[PDB]
DNA sequence: CCGACGTCGCATCAGC
DNA sequence: GCTGATGCGA
DNA sequence: GTCGG
C-alpha cells in the first residue's frame, strides 16, 4: 500500500487523533483514530465508501461516516473548523514541545501564551524539561538516521564497558529491528550484581561517564532506574554540527533483562501477537518476566531466563531475529 | 448498556 | 516536612 | 470512537 492510496484518510484521523489527546484530552479516542489510521493504511485499496472501510478492525459507525464526507468533498467540515480555530490549534501546537502535554498547553493558550515566540518570552514559567524541549524543539521533531545511530551505539556501548567491564547494555526499539532510522535511543542496561532479589549507583556511573565525553548534553529526568535526556555526537571536525537527540537509559535486573530486551524491541503489533499468543500455551508475558498459569488461572513464581531465545522455547516457537518482528 | 482501551518511573504539586 | 495524585513520556 | 461482554 502505498501513501496516495488512502494517505488522504489517514491524515484526517492523524489530524483528528491528536486533536483527541491534546485539546479535547480524551487519550482512548486519541488511540481509536490512530488504530483507525493503522488499520486503513496497511489496507490496499483506495477505499471507495465508508461502508467498505468499515468492515475493517478499528472501523466503525462515526469513522465511515467521516470517510464519506471526506470521499465525497475532499475535505471535512470539523477539522476545518478547529485547523482554523485560534485556541484549538495553538494547545495542539505546543504540545509538540516535549514536556509540555494537553494540560499545560492549556493553561499557556489560557493566560495568552501561543507560540515559541511567547514560550521564551516567559521561561521563568516552564520547568526544566520544558525548557529543553523549547531549546531543542526542532531537533527532536527530526528523524536520525541508522549510520548516526551507529556512530552513538559505537560511543554507548563504548563508554559503558569503560565504567566496568561487566556491564551489558541493548540498543533496542525500532533501531535493532534494522529500521533504516529512529526516532531516538533506547538503552537497556544490566549488570550481574543487580538481581530482583538483590549498588545503588549503577546507573549514576553510567550517565557520569557519558556526560563526562560530552556525548550526554542535558537532563530530562534521572532516577535508580530509568534516565531521560539528551545527547550528540562529536561535530565533525569543521563540518555542519549534528542535532541533539532524545536517549533513554534504564537500568533492568540481570533477571529480568532479556524480557525487557524483548518487549522494548518490538514491535507493538509483533508484541501483541507474542503475548496473546502465548496466553493459548498457557504463559502470561509483561515486560519483565514470563510466568505459568494455572489450571483456574493463578500465575506461579517467574520461570528463569537468560536470553531472548529462552522466552521462544517455553511458548514452543523456534527464535525470531528482531529483523523479522514487525508483526 | 456500559466499561475497557498498557503501564509505570520520574518530576511536580496539592493536601496535610 | 511527608504522603501521594497528577502530568508527562514511552 | 470501537469493540464486546
Ligand atoms: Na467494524
Ligand atoms: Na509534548
Amino acid at each position: 500500500p502505498q501513501e496516495t492510496l488512502n494517505g488522504g484518510i489517514t491524515d484526517m484521523l492523524t489530524e483528528l487523533a491528536n486533536f483527541e489527546k491534546n485539546v479535547s484530552q480524551a487519550i482512548h479516542k486519541y488511540n481509536a483514530y490512530r488504530k483507525a489510521a493503522s488499520v486503513i493504511a496497511k489496507y490496499p485499496h483506495k477505499i471507495k465508501s465508508g461502508a467498505e472501510a468499515k468492515k475493517l478492525p478499528g472501523v466503525g459507525t462515526k469513522i465511515a461516516e467521516k470517510i464519506d464526507e471526506f470521499l465525497a468533498t475532499g475535505k471535512l467540515r470539523k477539522l476545518e473548523k478547529i485547523r482554523q480555530d485560534d485556541t484549538s490549534s495553538s494547545i495542539n501546537f505546543l504540545t509538540r514541545v516535549s514536556g509540555i502535554g494537553p494540560s499545560a498547553a492549556r493553561k499557556f493558550v489560557d493566560e495568552g501564551i501561543k507560540t515559541l515566540e511567547d514560550l521564551r518570552k516567559n521561561e521563568d514559567k516552564l520547568n526544566h524539561h520544558q525548557r529543553i524541549g523549547l531549546k531543542y524543539f526542532g531537533d527532536f521533531e527530526k528523524r536520525i538516521p541508522r549510520e548516526e545511530m551507529l556512530q552513538m551505539q559505537d560511543i554507548v556501548l563504548n563508554e559503558v564497558k569503560k565504567v566496568d567491564s561487566e556491564y551489558i547494555a541493548t540498543v533496542c526499539g525500532s533501531f535493532r529491528r534494522g529500521a533504516e532510522s529512529s526516532g531516538d535511543m533506547d538503552v537497556l542496561l544490566t549488570h550481574p550484581s543487580f538481581t530482583s532479589e538483590s549498588q545503588p549507583k549503577l546507573l549514576h556511573q553510567v550517565v557520569e561517564q557519558l556526560q563526562k565525553v560530552h556525548f550526554i548534553t542535558d537532563t530530562l529526568s534521572k532516577g535508580e532506574t530509568k534516565f531521560m535526556g539528551v545527547c550528540q555526537l562529536p561535530s565533525k571536525n569543521d563540518e555542519k554540527e549534528y542535532p541533539h537527540r532524545r536517549i533513554d537509559i534504564r537500568l533492568i535486573p540481570k533477571d529480568q533483562y532479556y524480557c525487557g530486551v524483548l518487549y522494548f524491541t518490538g514491535s507493538d503489533i509483533f508484541n501483541k501477537n507474542m503475548r496473546a499468543h502465548a496466553l493459548e500455551k498457557g504463559f502470561t508475558i509483561n515486560e519483565y518476566t514470563i510466568r505459568p498459569l494455572g489450571v483456574t488461572g493463578v500465575a506461579g513464581e517467574p520461570l528463569p531466563v537468560d536470553s531472548e531465545k529462552d522466552i521462544f522455547d517455553y511458548i514452543q516457537w523456534k527464535y525470531r531475529e528482531p529483523k523479522d518482528r514487525s508483526e
